[PDB]
């Protein structure tokens, strides 16, 4: 099967939706998209058409994010490795400088 | 059987030092004790603890609350059911915590 | 004052949470009781907006698992919160072993 | 793929939050700038205490747990096929919560 994506990243240290993280999707390590979260820490959509069947990687820039923001981080990044082929794949990022998680929408 | 738990701050990573847990059975407190500086309660009782419905709560707010930081969560309680050891952490954050059953 | 909402999410099983009863209450009197749906979603506790003060959010996350045949240690979910925005989206990723609450968006 | 190992140390410990139990057998590496350092696995506890015999030097490391597989041995699906931890370096504790639909990891200890 093929299924769209999207994401939704949201700062569980301080309660708040994670705005401007940069979110980049990749197939067999070739980037097919590098996007940033909105205002409401959001990507609604990573493709114009459904991903076809195969392995995926989406990685959250999140060291980066906390830096920007003069804060530390253990993480360096957050990458989530997941397995198309369900019409949407809703995989969002609970970050914060001492953990992150991840889970099926 | 016994029960023990671990508070972790993952907003700092680090472990969360002087939060009070309470322990009660059926609305009775059975204890009241303060995470050391691993964020530790090794017992909550001397005693093993029989079969029954349990109450532990984390004052997390009042913690967040004492560091001057705001938080949308007053406190943390866990419910849980004694049919071994329980182990029942609590990763706490100003904006959410999680708990389970670890080892 | 604010509105609040809630989805369950079974990440035991990665889809969310059908059929789990959810209360609402305020020093001990009950607001509501409602039923998450098939996205696991209940979209508000309230017809009008939620005053100030001290909230009690209750999953029946045991008596859900144990209608499907599974056992859980944990018997409810409940999450303890004060208004003091304009909305509390608070979700409940739940497990026999164990569960999660942040507040979201 | 072999198992093998050999300034803060590292250790991990996997839990399987959708039944509440210690997750044995799971694998798991260590790497540094592309270079594999250790690929160990999970005991009866769910842990590995260890991922080097002398403490871990400075710099970015990442941390990878088959969780799929492990999942995938047991007759269960998920849709995320490994569980990957990228951290910078006293002692690093980094447990994994696992399920077959979401995980989490945080700085223990």
């Amino acid at each position: 099967h093929m299924s769209t994506l999207s994401t939704h990243i949201l700062d569980i240290s301080t309660g708040t939706p994670a705005e401007g993280v940069t979110v980049s999707l990749s197939r067999e390590g070739e980037t097919l998209a590098n996007l940033v979260t909105n205002a409401q820490g959001r990507i609604a959509t990573f493709s114009a058409a459904p991903l076809p069947a195969g392995r995926y990687c989406l990685t959250a820039e999140t060291g980066a994010w906390f830096a920007r923001a003069g804060r530390e981080s253990v993480f360096t990044r957050a990458q989530i490795d997941f397995v198309i082929g369900e019409d949407h794949f809703h995989l969002p990022f609970l970050i914060a400088p001492g953990g992150w998680s991840t889970y099926r929408g």
